[PDB]
């Protein structure tokens, strides 16, 4: 019956796009039905237009298969020796100990892993020209925004969120990249010099090589409290458990050289610093909590339970709050708030416990860890797709505060300030002026830029990088071109391949991809008519949008899986997101904190009263008031 029913699953494959033939004969029966199935609606309807119940249902199926084909391991597993993790009932200060079959999984230098296979474009790291490809594609022309959807305050959480989760170990040896003569007028920098990716052998013949990643890929909140045991103690007082802070202004504090002290401020700016801010007193508050319910908890007790506290108040408001005015959309509305209390819905949950499936009761409070077979870390592919520079915007509109707010709490413009005297040590003496709440406020009333060709702050095309440390470095770079660098030299595939690795149907023609008549030009010229050499990041920009959608379906689809990931992979989310592991006190806190509002209320209990009219502290701040769609949601259908 196996037999004969593969047999025809090899007759179905006359409906399967060609270019999935080989992924494939990989997969299980059953799923070789599924794939069917989504390719079937990817053909017909696709999933986005379809009533929110079949669109979930279709995003289930897409996932699950996913994370059964399009997560590959790089590198021997960091196993190490047997542990207990009871012996480990809190986030350790390099990642370990985790995974409680591999000490290493998730830890401080640990491999990226992939989801998709490497793509070796070491002949091709310069072609097309990626200067050529920065200035004709990437550079902001004319500045697009997210209309009221997506704030400053949403631009400043994902570099706040990436600052945790990814950084690439570098090599010591330098590479120079130089400007054709054909755009040299039009690049900031003639040339520039950076560091290669390190190249780490893995010692397999599937995948040789991979890079390492200096944060650690557990969502553990190390932007505030580093990736080690020595960074970890430059941010801890030592008292009651908590986090180093300025007392009197609520921002952080600097060492000798004006560097802020927290996490990790690698290429930061004053954005980051305020979310850094704001959490550590997050952290801090959490201790006092506990200092009080018990009076034996010592330093290192109140650091480990605030942390586990702080962290998870972080992962929610990422899921629940940000993630859905990134897709805003009523299915992506109901998937994301699926993904941490199920379909049963938070008042089910909180009434009677967890469901017991992922489905019904969410990732979160599941039993077990859950890895589908492929130790846990964030990918090169994850990276690609989270390069979302062209959020920035040329300078940031400060507000005036003191004014009486108007319709819809609109305050007027007192100065603008260019995004250059906002950025690293510079931006840390510049917020010292601003303050806190003025930056908050201005940043809440302020639209991102979106993520659309020629949108790429020019002044990243010639910025000071950092060192890890946040030490500024001699040599400058294009930003632009050296994202497009990066990607070709991690091996990610180009757009194309990427999308075949993720049995999307690749595009045959520039207008499948954008309907941008002059942006279909330059892509031609750029790439010389061919959709196989088509830069991953380019692709990813270019493509039309799902409305509702900052991100393209292409990148979605890599959040869809290592979104989820994050979460239940974690034993800190899922066996041990308990109040034995948390508190009573320590579970209810984050079991009560709903949004980045709730947040920012507690801290500065006036501040949204007064100045946020949106229901989202993600979204634009002076946005009208919306009455709520009276279709049950599972129920909405997409226009
Ligand atoms: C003032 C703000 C920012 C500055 C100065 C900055 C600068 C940089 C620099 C210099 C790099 C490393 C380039 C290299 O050597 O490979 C980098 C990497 C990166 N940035 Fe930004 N960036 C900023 C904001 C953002 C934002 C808003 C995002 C949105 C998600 C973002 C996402 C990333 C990602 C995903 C990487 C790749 C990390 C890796 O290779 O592991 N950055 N950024
Ligand atoms: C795992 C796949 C998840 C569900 C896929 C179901 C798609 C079929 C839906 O067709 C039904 O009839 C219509 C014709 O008018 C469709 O357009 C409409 O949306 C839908 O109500
Ligand atoms: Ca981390
Ligand atoms: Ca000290
Ligand atoms: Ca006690
Ligand atoms: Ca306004
Ligand atoms: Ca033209
Ligand atoms: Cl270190
Ligand atoms: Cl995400
Ligand atoms: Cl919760």
């Amino acid at each position: 019956m196996k037999v004969i029913t593969s047999l025809i699953s090899s007759i179905l494959l006359k409906f399967i796009h060609k270019d999935f033939h080989e992924i494939y004969a990989r997969m299980s029966l059953l799923d070789r039905f599924l794939l069917l199935i989504v390719h079937g609606v990817d053909k017909m309807v696709p999933w986005h237009k379809l009533p929110v119940f079949l669109g979930l249902t279709y995003l289930e199926v897409r996932r699950h298969l996913h994370q059964q084909y399009n997560l590959l391991n790089v590198g021997q597993t960091p196993t190490g020796i047997r542990f207990d993790p009871a012996n480990y009932p809190y986030r350790t200060a390099d990642g370990k100990f985790n995974d409680p079959f591999n000490e290493g999984v998730g830890s401080q230098n640990s491999f990226f892993g992939r989801n998709c296979p490497p793509v070796d474009q070491k002949s091709k790291l310069r072609r097309p020209d990626p200067m050529v490809v920065a200035t004709k594609l990437l550079g902001r022309k004319k500045f697009i925004d997210t209309g009221k959807q997506f704030n400053m305050i949403a631009a400043s959480w994902i570099q706040f969120m990436i600052h945790d989760w990814i950084d690439h170990l570098e090599d010591t040896h330098q590479i120079e990249l130089v400007a054709p003569k054909e755009v040299a007028s039009k690049c900031p920098l003639s040339s520039f010099r950076f560091l290669k990716t390190k190249e780490v052998p893995t010692g397999f013949f599937e995948i040789k090589t991979g890079s390492q990643n200096i944060r650690t890929p557990w969502w553990d909140s190390s932007v505030i409290y580093g990736s080690n045991s020595k960074t970890l103690d430059r941010v801890r007082t030592y008292k009651d458990g908590k986090l180093k802070i300025s007392e009197e202004t609520g921002l952080l504090l600097h060492d000798e050289d004006g560097l802020a002290i927290s996490g990790d401020i690698r290429n930061s700016w004053a954005g980051v610093s305020a979310l850094q801010a704001l959490f550590i007193k997050e952290h801090n508050a959490v201790c006092d909590a506990l200092k009080d319910e018990d009076d034996d908890l010592e330093d290192e007790d109140l650091y480990r339970y605030a942390r586990l506290v702080t962290s998870a108040v972080v992962a929610k408001i990422h899921t629940i709050d940000w993630t859905v005015q990134l897709l805003k959309t009523d299915t992506l509305l109901a998937g994301m708030r699926a993904n941490w209390y199920g379909l049963l819905g938070k008042k089910f949950k909180d009434s009677f416990g967890h469901a017991g499936s992922s489905i019904l009761g969410g990732v979160v409070g599941m039993k077990k860890p859950q890895n589908h077979g492929v130790p846990y870390s964030l990918t090169e592919d994850f990276t690609s797709v989270y390069r979302m520079h062209s959020l920035l915007p040329d300078q940031l509109h400060i507000l005036d505060i003191d004014d009486v707010p108007g319709t819809n709490k609109s305050l007027p413009l007192i100065q603008e300030i260019s995004m250059r005297d906002l950025i690293g040590r510079k931006g840390e003496e510049t917020m010292s002026h601003i303050g806190f709440t003025k930056l908050m406020v201005s940043m809440g009333h302020q639209a991102s830029g979106a993520l659309e060709l020629m949108n790429y702050p020019m002044w990243l095309r010639d910025i000071v990088p950092h060192d890890p440390n946040g030490q500024a470095r001699p040599d400058h770079v294009d930003l632009a071109a050296l994202e497009i660098y990066r990607d070709r030299e991690r091996s990610v595939p180009r757009y194309n391949e990427f999308r075949r690795s993720m049995f999307m149907i690749p595009i045959t023609k520039w207008e499948d991809l954008t309907e941008d008549e002059e942006a279909i030009e330059v892509l031609d010229d750029v790439y010389d008519g061919d959709v196989e050499e088509l830069d991953l990041l380019v692709g990813l920009m270019a493509e039309k949008k799902i409305k509702g959608f900052a991100i393209s379906e292409t990148a979605f689809y890599i959040f869809l899986i290592m979104a989820t990931r994050r979460l239940e992979a974690d034993r800190f989310f899922t066996s041990d997101f308990n109040e034995t592991i948390y508190t009573k006190k320590g579970l209810e806190w984050v079991n009560t904190t709903e949004s980045l509002k709730d947040v920012i209320d507690r801290h500065y209990p006036d501040m949204t009263d007064k100045w946020m009219n949106s229901e989202s502290a993600f979204s634009v701040w002076d946005s009208p008031p919306l009455t709520k769609n009276p279709i049950p949601l599972y129920l909405r259908i997409p226009s």
